[PDB]
């Protein structure tokens, strides 16, 4: 009984920290990380090599992504008849007001800005894990 | 169950001595050394070629390092949510009250003034080894 978390992020530093914070969970989880919007969609639509990759229970989405940005990934996921139910938490350095408004308008479940202080960000990821992987009841 | 010690030192003479002082161990220790602060942080943050280097269980840090001093190394280590728990033993020749104050202020675990005579320095390293790698209960 393990939940899968799909992290779409390219910053290796953040990837490391995020993976470390999620690793210190009270319940083991599976974290799959892809580094660009393209891979993100291919993985979620189980296209190609990602033929048998199981559906994630939670998606953590960075916005400024290579190839295809998070804004586009979000719009395509929340518009898809089947992927739209997967909770998406945008976790980004962006404090841009347009990004905030647009993300919620596209039905993102939640928007979180990456802290400037590593330890703070670490605690934020812990909050994400505790609330979504423990307190909330996820679909399916 | 072997212990991994990370030595940040540029004085080849001290490196040789410390290495030897840590060779005696029923369960062989894994000693890794780097000669400068830049290399130290890259290694600890698992950047690039160090992407797969395991986290040490103890760090021994020199202050007057090339291209990036131990002061900065200490601050960056103690501010990182994934490295801040690794015990850091500052082992330097400095007896400067300024270095002592700042090092403890930055959360160094302990500060040790190297002993001139290579032999006494040996007994000091043995003290470090017994207390930290045997007496204390490490987070690792
Ligand atoms: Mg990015
Ligand atoms: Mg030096």
């Amino acid at each position: 009984a393990h939940k899968k978390i799909f992290l779409v992020e390219d910053n290796k530093a953040d990837i490391r920290l995020i993976q470390e914070a999620l690793a210190n969970s009270t319940v083991p989880h599976e974290v799959v990380t892809v580094r660009d919007g393209m891979e993100a969609m291919a993985y979620l639509r189980q296209e190609g090599e990602y033929a048998n990759a199981s559906r994630p229970d939670l998606i953590l989405l960075d916005l400024n992504l290579p190839k295809k940005d998070g804004r586009e990934v979000l719009a395509e996921i929340k518009s898809d008849p089947t992927l739209k139910r997967i909770p998406v938490v945008v976790l980004s350095t962006s404090i841009n007001e347009d990004d905030i408004f647009h993300s919620y308008d596209l039905h993102v479940n939640c928007y979180i800005t990456k802290s400037a202080n590593l330890s703070q960000l670490f605690q934020i990821v812990k909050g994400i894990e505790e609330f979504w992987l423990s307190t909330a009841t996820l679909p399916s």
